[PDB]
């Protein structure tokens, strides 16, 4: 087999052919194709620039580096979320603005297959594109799968709240990667006219943000947010960000005389220096002691007036923006195992009481943002069922799982619906065999669990039962169908009701059946409590 | 009511209201409006670039930092020159290209008031805009007052004598602020068609230079120089500047292989390194020992072929330019106390003698630039009056003051008059009650004295006598009048004759009246003596 | 009598006049005219850029700095090759993109004399333009002599094989200077339509490369390669260069994560650091210990896709480029002393034997590149002669000279001839009197020996005899006749046949006369042996 060579604006790319069990046409794969100029030196904390064109044939045949992040934390999430047999270790580097392509098309002739661009999660602090192999998806549903990478942590979200460092560089990288798709994907058998953006968690939030940004208008045609939206305050830094900026500057050892001075100084530091600072800050771990409101937050999406002209809560109440089919969905136990574990959540006992509950939730303020004078009312409505200390822990996890993902998600879907745009919702409730051993077997539909079915882990890994194997096939159909027509339906698949007034949504799992009114009670209770 | 918000070209700015005794309408003050991109990193030693526009409302409510300078000397000059009750301490920074705006207009309606841009002095080595509060002048004369800052010392005047580092960055910053005003001052109630530039000392020197530069052509319509002009040699380096550049490069710890190499190296130093380098050169103090003519330079205005195409001495006796009304003035005793006190001039005796005189006057070369063979003739002229060891000390001061301000000022005036453009002269002779304690009472019209009257110190500070209050109301009317018509005269004021052929000028003080032939005698004497 | 002053595109240059022995027309000399912007900071490893225009008159009267290189080796080569009486001490700097002009034309009147641009040699690692004084040649043949410089070693040839650092900066520097000649030379009395480029060794290789470069088409009209062509392997690294980059990267102490990462780290290193890295490398010295092949050669000309689109080998077989009169030549004893000396070749005992030869040959791999399995046949061909162990050393020095210069050189001329363009060859067989003392009198026509005749050492240095003087004059006529008409012939000169199918070449020395089939037998052997 002679390597697939594609011609792109910036030059030619050389890839490799990989065949998948049960498919005639081997999939053409490309790794580490640059879509932007390396954000080094003076390019740090600025919008991504076009990639410099190359003279000969570029070998897109080596997994690219994952943006600088906590290597330990990074590699772990890669392992837990990956869908490939063996996990692929990755190197760090500021030089990370790359994207991988998986095309099943026969490059020998013209092809305009729907394109699906994936934005990985990791709370904007960690993650990589290489973690997800788009082999199965491409072959199984005949779509072009593109996994993109974007600036994380300080490198992609540091903001002085002014024109010296607006922020949201990570998000600008996403929009930059999307343009590349529009100008080149046709060379890989893709249809720049049928691009669908889908991500999980932080990636879900990103898709949520892009669906709102005037900078993305016309860059995609359908969107999927998996367990993550923009109303999810945790990732969106509203209010004056200046204070957090100065805090970072000082930790890195810089004067805070003026914004421009901070930025200039941070541009002076080395990758290693910013990483150490990144770690002293302990952004991914939750601070137990101290004041709930003080415990340093983090850094993420901001309202720069470029990507976002205003907070998401506001924007969504404005039906004058360009709309597109939008699928929003959550898992059964978003806060089941994964997240708590990675945050080192205080759940050693496996039990709880009305007191600790009101105490853990308060300290969990940097996550669920709940006023202390509200703590009780909330703690009661949930943990008031039985007296079982164990039944309590579980309801508490639901409590949180509804605040971060449940309520926000349904709300977003509602508004999008009311906006007059095609909307679909779903609740994934399954337990993949590819779960971690340290995961209690009772936890079903945990954070990220649907990833294995969406990316077809069953056709790359081992031990998947016929049930699981078919659950995956089923899901890819849905996703691919949506990608094709902005409607998940297709012959041979359960019927997926459109999310309208009836609020019909689809429950996916062992038995995939349609239902209605998702987290309706939940949305109600919280819409009020928060209104104080 | 509500804080003032003006929309400029680069975005909206938020100011603050301040009422002043006897004025209904409060003055809208704006602090720290950026008129240039912070000259940091590679931008060091290069022309000023346009400021980047901002997405929301910018708060122009804090005093901006002052450009890097001797923190010690800076605070001292500010306290001595400030027209306000309590001196405002400042921060040092390379990010200092800001300006403050004081408009007395009712921003709720259209207004086109005359505009006066103030350029602070400080030997191009120290100074700040914030030192001068425009609240009084704006309220009392109904004009917009704009105080600007420009790079100082190494940062704004370093020159290799060639294209790798022309120099005059500071003057360019000044020209830059005039362009900002031309494009934005209307949003603050100003009339871009009537901008008057004025400054004292180094600032007066700056105004003079701008009057001779093609770069400032059409950016101002009137000009006033308070005790300082172009011929004021000391601030205008002549000959090869390369040697001084190298002296500076070595002190900072750089190579000196080529001009490009020097500049490339200093560009890499840090603010503190250049600040500590500045402190070592001791530009401010006068060296008492070693050979006089050698004594260390100071950097300043240079003939770069961009701002000045030749020496002021050459440009005046020449080109058919675009002239404008020009007001040039000096004080009664320019070297009476303030300057000598700050240069630590050796006069602890309170007396001098014909011999010591010639000794001092020769060591004072870096200030007067008089050949040693001329000294006796010159020394004799002034000190040859009587034998009093006191009357000598004083006459020696008139000597210095005449060579540095008196004669140069009148020559300039004449040259301007002869060019055929309105010309006015004045001589301020009054001892403000806001003078420093350590200042003998025998001094009148010391350096900087007319500053309290010009910016109405009597209306901010305390204790002004009715006579001092009046002197201020008067001077301001004159300035403002000149700024409106280009003629100081107006009702309720003594007649100020034009500096035409009769060489009439205004003697300002407790008793203001017109006179003729200011310094005529000296100009003559020094023209021959200097002609070897 | 008054300093010459010519106006160039970026400003005025002030030179000096100099008179040679009996010439009435003095020669104007300009030293250090910049033809590009100092390649500092980010400009490192990037194509040369235009120079910044200066404002007044620039004094071109000081030897510019030679580009960073080994100061020991650099001084040494300059001392061995200089044709001036006293050697000129030089300074090192990244700031070195300058050229020197020697024009015999009367600047007061129009003048379009032929232009001869000289590219110095030095293995692309060392060398400087100032070594070569153009006074004699300029006066003696009435042509304008131009000596140019270009980045060396790491600064001028570091390549990552991709767009982040293509390479050949040094060759691009040469092309830039040529463009500078085209736009200015006329101002110096030179005809931009008749520019001849000639260089020695590495400078010879450069001339050969410009001859095949699409970029350089139209920048010259005649070319002379003296002991060095593009086929001279040792200077053109084919294959993947990425490794040598990683090696340099690591030695300089830089991560090797990605090309962009490497390039970015090296740009951050100080000139001094990169020189230390250059010394650690140990390029100019042949390594005896270790694997012959692994013993890294150097780093030089690469196929970037901008200056060269394919290996010289492939390019020559293409008669579809621009063709011009090309003179190519070698010296009787190319490897007779200078080269084996500067590299510390193990030949002290002044003799060799078949075994030590085959073994020596294998170690010299990074010089003549000879598959180990070939050595015996090769060594048996040259050393199969007498049993005289001393003759074997000389014949071994022929073996090498042939593979590095003789053979490659003839093949080029032939290929050029066959492409349909005027070709001329020669063999210099003479021992200049200006040879180092440590050079055996039996070595005649050693590497670089012709330089003394070409640049007329006999008319600047002492000791030359009537015969050497006569030789120099002769050679200078030939070189200038070529520069004039693309034909070395002229009245009063031996006939120099054209290198057509008969393959006539000129033998230069004490007895200069025509001849045929130079190296004919040797090329057949090596072409055949190398066919593997
Ligand atoms: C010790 C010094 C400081 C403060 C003084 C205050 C009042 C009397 C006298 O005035 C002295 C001077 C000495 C005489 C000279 C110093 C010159 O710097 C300015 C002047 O006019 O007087
Ligand atoms: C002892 C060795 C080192 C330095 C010398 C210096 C001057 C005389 C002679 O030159 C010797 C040589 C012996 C002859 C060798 C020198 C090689 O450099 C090439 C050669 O032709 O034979
Ligand atoms: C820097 C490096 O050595 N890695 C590889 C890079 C990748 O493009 C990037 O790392 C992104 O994967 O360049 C190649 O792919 C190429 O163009 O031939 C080969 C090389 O092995
Ligand atoms: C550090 C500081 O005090 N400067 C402040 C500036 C100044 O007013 C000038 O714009 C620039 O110095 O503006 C702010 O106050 C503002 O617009 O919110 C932010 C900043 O903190
Ligand atoms: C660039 C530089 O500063 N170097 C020297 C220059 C040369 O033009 C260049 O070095 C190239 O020769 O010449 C000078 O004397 C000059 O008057 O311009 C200044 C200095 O001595
Ligand atoms: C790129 O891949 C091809 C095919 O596998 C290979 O022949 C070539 O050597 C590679 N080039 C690089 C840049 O290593
Ligand atoms: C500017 O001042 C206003 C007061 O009117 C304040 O509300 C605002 O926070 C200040 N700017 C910022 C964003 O800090
Ligand atoms: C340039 O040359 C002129 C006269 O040739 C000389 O006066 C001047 O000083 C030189 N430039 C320098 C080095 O200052």
């Amino acid at each position: 087999s002679s390597p697939p060579v594609v011609d792109t604006v910036h030059g030619k790319v050389l890839g490799k052919f990989v065949s998948l069990e049960g498919f005639a046409q081997p999939v053409a794969i490309f790794l580490g194709i640059p879509f932007a100029k390396p954000p080094l030196g003076p390019l740090r904390f600025t919008p991504p620039q076009p990639a410099e064109p190359w003279s000969f044939v570029k070998n897109a045949t080596s997994y690219p580096p994952m943006c600088t992040q906590d290597p330990k934390a990074g590699q772990l999430l890669s392992e837990l979320f990956t869908n490939r047999k063996e996990n692929i270790p990755l190197k760090l580097s500021e030089d990370c603005l790359y994207l991988n392509i998986y095309t099943p098309a026969d490059l020998t002739k013209k092809n305009r297959l729907p394109v699906m661009v994936w934005i990985h999660g990791g709370g904007l602090m960690v993650g990589a594109a290489s973690t997800y192999d788009g082999l199965a998806l491409a072959a199984h549903e005949n779509v072009v799968v593109v996994t993109i990478q974007y600036r994380l942590g300080i490198w992609g979200f540091f903001s002085t709240g002014d024109e010296h460092s607006r922020g949201n560089w990570g998000h600008l990288d996403q929009v930059a990667a999307l343009r590349w798709v529009q100008d080149n994907i046709a060379s890989f058998g893709g249809n720049p006219g049928s691009v669908t953006i889908f991500g999980e968690s932080a990636g879900g939030e990103s898709v949520s943000v892009l669906v709102l940004s005037p900078l993305a208008k016309n860059l995609f045609h359908r969107a999927i947010s998996e367990s993550g939206v923009a109303l999810t305050s945790v990732l969106v830094k509203k209010g004056d960000v200046k204070p957090l900026a100065e805090q970072i500057a000082i930790t890195a050892g810089c004067k805070t005389t003026t914004s421009a001075v901070m930025v200039h100084c941070l541009r002076q530091k080395t990758e290693e220096e910013l990483l150490e600072t990144t770690l002293k800050m302990k952004f991914l771990s939750l601070d137990l002691q101290g004041d709930p409101r003080e415990s340093q937050p983090l850094l993420g999406t901001v309202i720069d007036g470029m990507l976002l002209l205003k907070t998401p809560e506001e924007l969504q109440a404005e039906r004058n923006f360009h709309t597109v089919p939008y699928m929003v969905g959550i898992n059964k136990q978003e806060f089941g195992w994964l997240i708590p574990m990675l945050m080192s959540y205080p759940l050693s006992e496996g039990q709880l009481d009305q007191k600790t509950a009101m105490s853990l939730l308060w300290k969990s303020y940097p996550l669920v943002c709940i006023a202390k004078e509200l703590i009780p009312e909330a703690t009661e409505k949930y943990l008031g069922g039985t007296d079982d200390t164990v039944k309590k822990k579980d309801l508490f996890l639901d409590l949180i799982a509804d605040v971060m993902f449940g309520v926000p998600s349904v709300i977003v879907a509602r508004n999008h619906r009311d906006a007059g745009a095609p909307t679909y919702m779903y609740e994934f409730q399954y337990r993949p065999s590819f779960s971690s051993d340290m995961k209690p077997k009772t936890v079903i539909g945990d954070h990220g669990d649907e990833l294995f079915s969406v990316f077809g882990a069953p056709f790359l890994k081992e031990g998947a039962s016929e049930e699981e194997i078919r659950l995956s096939k089923m899901v890819m159909k849905f996703w691919a169908n949506f990608a094709r027509n902005g409607n998940p339906n297709g012959e041979g698949l359960p019927h997926w009701p459109e999310y309208n007034q009836k609020e019909g949504y689809l429950q996916i799992g062992a038995n995939t059946q349609a239902a209605q009114k998702l987290k309706d009670k939940e949305v109600a209770f919280w819409t009020n409590l928060f209104a104080k």
